[PDB]
């Protein structure tokens, strides 16, 4: 899929109209060919993918638009898809060479602080120039207004471009102002070097410094690397999201580099004295963090990786590694944001057709392709993983499923084995497989500040980011040649993550790191303001503010939503306290509200409800004073994405 | 463009009845095959995955014919082998829509048996249980969000034995989750199968021997409201013809008198005669505040522009049905040129001509040029009042008589001598009756939909629609009446017909109480008459819920009620009972928008939170959720509410 221009909005005092030139024919067409012959006129163009429609500004012979739009997908051109001349995942920009024919919008130097946004609607909004990125519109609007216009620019009255915009900064739904790109982050972007090698290990500064390490899996680059570091003299610590991974890379030193290291996992600790600790982001978090003067590097592997357990564990480096005593920290990954799955030498792909045996999501497995060999198939959820592995073993193959909850030892290690997991197996399993079959869709949570009290944690199936398909595809052609068969052929841009990742780090450093929200907003912050990882929209000071709320939990409830090991324990349990202390029942009878049964006889009237964490069947009241403060705390400022 | 199989549901053939999905196009091949109506690709399986250009659904072949809901198809072809298929059966009432299917199609058959134990198969090929509770309803064994149910209208419900007992088309709603589930019953299906799949309605009924309600489907143009009264009061019959408009009522009343001979009595706010005459011209707003029907006066009542869903002509109606048989009438006439599930097909007189990028004047991503519009008596429909004004403005800098007409502009405005360019609204149409050389039309207008949000209560949203068939026919029928005209459009094409929003309904009770002097009671009984009658547009019935709300809002401000009737904006009274509640508490307003003008008086007393109600648009002030009338409303989201799928 490339982006396609669907039309223009013409600008003149500022005055603006739109002309479309693409039906949806056409647009989907010239989305999947990339060619599109059509003549580039104008600064502003209305933009889209087949998900979506924005708009792309030029400014300096470049056609900018956000990242968060875009990705890193190609522009449609009239000689073919143009691919992008800068992606700035920090900056949320992307630009391509400007088509031929299309005019620039000269920069705004003349410092005005009277702007004019520019909509899809070709509406000119008067917004008044509050920081380098800030501006407060001067009649606040409903957010929804407001969507679509993401790529457009902020003028200044002579009508140079101050900026693009790309998010709006809402009240209770209400847009009172705009964040937008400034021109001058454009020019920084257009003076960086297009291609930076990141390829190689830096040598250690004299002075503490983050560096990144764009290399691919089993290259050296959790292995060969802090083993050459060592030998220099210097303690190292590897961290990494799998317990699997960590206690796997203890025997590989052993073995290929002469060095028995520490091994630090919750389920098994290994002291061994060695200049080098593997260890997982969690029990990291765990041990309290970074110890100090212990290791001279830090390498934070798999970076990419954006678990509430990876941020708060990165964030938390990047916060106390230089004080501890550190001299460099590595950002290491395979897929940086901004990255694009592209062929690899030893991996021959083929896309499911209708014909096979074995439905799978709309398409077709032919037995043939996975009677014999070791074979992993990726589904979206553990019901799915139960109904394809009981369809396998009754059509005689042997046939395993693996998901959340299930131990490790479900996998045999040799033989013939069709192994239907989630992406659980990511971190529980470290082999590789002849084939991997991907059904390329995945399960997400998504925030949604739906104010019926509060919020929402929303449970959706969307389709793979380009880091699910490479670590996905990444299961073969490991030294060997392998196959992959797909569904889908597409990919979403991958290095954002949701403002749900936010509230379960709080979740989590309040449940299992005994981190207070004000502690967690530190280490968050220090991970945000790195550049070069995944990105993700600023709401540290509401998420701090609601869980300063969450005051005096049950401690046998938080226990209870910990021991059974889904996502929220904290939310849940301090949910179940509220209930079990007005004496009410919960939203529902879930498993979710499990620890609430022995109470069942007792509770009766509305539940007190605080926020949505699935589906609300009894009655609610808005009187408990939680609900009343987390109500208060709604009012602040979100920045969300237009 | 046509309905596109884009897959299937395969069920299981033995033991437990299970299912898996087959997809067999993707978007492009999907939007090729929906523009030609051409689908070369095999028909398997009972169920089919059908979808259109914005919505997806279910669709399942019951006894050779491929059914689906109304509601999703809406009068759409499906795409077949030599061609587009013409829908056989279109059934609103029923919400439902079937296809002839191709010879060697799968169809599911009718369950012999009639059990109890059901089963609702999915668009996720998920089958789920349901516990038969009525003809046309079940009830989910595991209650669900109605999200997980959006895009299954169209599928079976089938008995332990894999027969077909039903349609999915609705879920039952407690606040967002779906309790149970609403079916077209195989019994509607094989009814319809049976009969004629041609009926008339194209001449006015005779007059029977007893009460009877007749549909009068005929060209706006064919006398429908001049000539067929007239030739009833020849006939010796009394007859009341009702009307949406002023400007046609007062307009068939001269009419009358200069052609078929008989001076009639006219009712409307600003005119009332009475002569004495067999005919009576009145609008439904006159008629109800008149009290509806008045005992043995009339023998026959025309109930005029009978596709119009604004609330006063459904209040009008559904009070006719519901007095005419007891008033002693013996017709009940509904008329329109356009009934639910109409399309619109070519005029003879009407040359339609699709607006290009080439142009002097930019019209909605499209462009008019100066020379069309140079040339006479033209009409410009757009969408809002502002669009209206600044293309008003426009050609009038280009040396074009241009002109605005919207809802508080006098109709003198606009001239009838030639040379003009009338820049309208949709109030044209009930505002004005001439006829112009073209009409260039934005193919959008505004609409208001209800959304049960939960936060306190509910929304009332103001959005820009594509337009129905009914808005392109109506648009378009104001150029080539009796000689040649020109129609341009932005987009072709059109929404279903004869299908309103539940806003409509909030509306009604809302105009019973500023308007009629209506319990919500009373307006309840009006408003069933028109939901039970059929061949009438279509509404989800959330009569009990709204009917709830209202009779909750009691002793408002006579004052603020008074304003907002005056002011002529949407829901007067919701308005006024808001602004009541906020000056009673000394609270402000949700916002200073010009909804809530009858506080600016205020506003210098007026301070902290809102008593948030309801919402009519943004709400820029903090609320507070702890007004007993807020509570009460909280408490009315706990009904039944039926949602489509
Ligand atoms: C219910 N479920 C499953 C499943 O196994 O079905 C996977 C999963 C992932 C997230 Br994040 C949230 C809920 C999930
Ligand atoms: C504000 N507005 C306009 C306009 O002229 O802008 C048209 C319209 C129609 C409905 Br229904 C509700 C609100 C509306």
């Amino acid at each position: 899929g490339s982006v396609v221009i669907v039309g223009r909005i013409i600008l003149s005092s500022i005055t603006a109209y739109s002309q479309q030139t693409r039906g949806l024919l056409g647009c989907i067409i010239t989305s999947l060919t990339g060619r599109d012959k059509n003549q580039v006129e104008g600064e502003v163009q209305v933009v889209s993918t087949a998900t979506q429609s924005f708009l792309a500004t030029c400014v300096n012979g470049v056609c900018w638009t956000v990242y968060h739009g875009a990705g890193s997908k190609t522009l449609a051109g009239p000689k073919g898809p143009i691919t992008q001349m800068y992606t700035n995942v920090d900056q949320d920009l992307v630009g391509w060479q400007a088509p031929p024919g299309a005019r620039s919008l000269t920069p705004c130097t003349c410092g005005s602080s009277d702007l004019y946004l520019v909509t899809r609607h070709a509406d000119v909004i008067p917004v008044r120039r509050r920081g380098d990125s800030r501006g407060s519109l001067l009649s606040p609007r409903p957010v929804s207004y407001l969507k679509g216009s993401s790529g457009g620019p902020l003028l200044c009255p002579s009508g140079h471009a101050v900026g693009i915009f790309r998010a709006a900064v809402c009240t209770r739904g209400v847009a009172k102002a705009v964040d937008f790109v400034p021109v001058e982050s454009m020019e920084t972007t257009m003076r960086s070097p297009v291609f930076t090698d990141n390829s190689s290990p830096p040598a250690v500064p004299q002075s503490f410094q983050v560096a990144h390490l764009h290399a691919p899996t089993g290259s050296g680059k959790s292995t060969k690397v802090p083993a050459a570091y060592a030998a220099q003299g210097y303690k190292v610590l590897v961290l990494n999201p799998s317990v699997a991974a960590t206690l796997g890379f203890g025997a590989y030193m052993s073995k290929a580099h002469g060095i028995d290291p520490n091994i630090r996992t919750g389920v098994r600790t290994i002291t061994t004295g060695a200049p080098v600790t593997y260890s997982t982001y969690g029990k990291f978090l765990a041990d309290g963090g970074c110890s100090g003067g212990a290791y001279d590097i830090i390498i934070c592997d798999e970076c990419h990786s954006t678990d509430s357990t990876t941020i708060l564990g990165i964030g938390t480096v990047l916060d106390q590694a230089e004080t501890a005593g550190a001299r460099l920290v590595v950002l290491a990954t395979a897929t940086p944001p901004g990255s694009v799955t592209v062929p690899h030498p030893n991996i021959e792909e083929v896309a499911l057709s209708n014909t096979g045996e074995i439905p799978f999501y709309g398409k077709a497995i032919p037995i043939e392709a996975i009677r014999g060999g070791r074979h992993l198939i990726f589904c979206h959820s553990k019901k799915k993983c139960d109904e394809l592995a009981a369809k396998l073993s009754g059509l005689g193959i042997n046939a395993v499923a693996y998901y959340r909850g299930l131990d490790v030892s479900v996998i045999p290690t040799i033989g013939d084995v069709v192994v239907v997991a989630t992406d659980a197996l990511m971190t529980g399993y470290t082999g590789d497989f002849d084939s991997v079959i991907d059904c390329n869709t995945c399960v997400t949570q998504t925030v949604d500040f739906s104010l019926d009290p509060t919020f929402t944690i929303e449970t959706t199936t969307v389709p793979q980011d380009a880091v699910s398909r490479s670590q996905r595809r990444g299961r073969t052609g490991r030294g060997r040649r392998g196959i992959y068969r797909f569904v889908t052929p597409g990919e979403r841009p991958s290095g954002m993550f949701d403002s749900s990742v936010l509230c379960e780090c709080y979740d989590a450093g309040c449940a299992w790191y005994e981190l207070t929200p004000a502690e967690t907003s530190v280490r968050l912050r220090a991970y945000l303001n790195t550049p070069g990882l995944p990105v993700c929209q600023d709401h540290l000071e509401f998420w701090e503010s609601v869980f300063t709320g969450l005051t005096h939990i049950d401690a046998h409830f938080l226990s209870q939503t910990k021991q059974a090991g889904d996502n929220f324990p904290y939310l849940v349990a301090y949910q179940a306290t509220v209930c079990a202390r007005a004496q009410a029942p919960p939203p529902s009878w879930d498993q979710m509200w499990k620890c609430l049964i022995r109470l069942k006889p007792t509770l009766h009237g509305p539940t007190p409800l605080l926020y949505r964490l699935g589906a609300v069947q009894n009655e609610v009241t808005l009187t408990h004073p939680i609900t009343k403060y987390i109500m208060a705390c709604m009012s602040a400022d979100l920045e969300v994405v237009t």
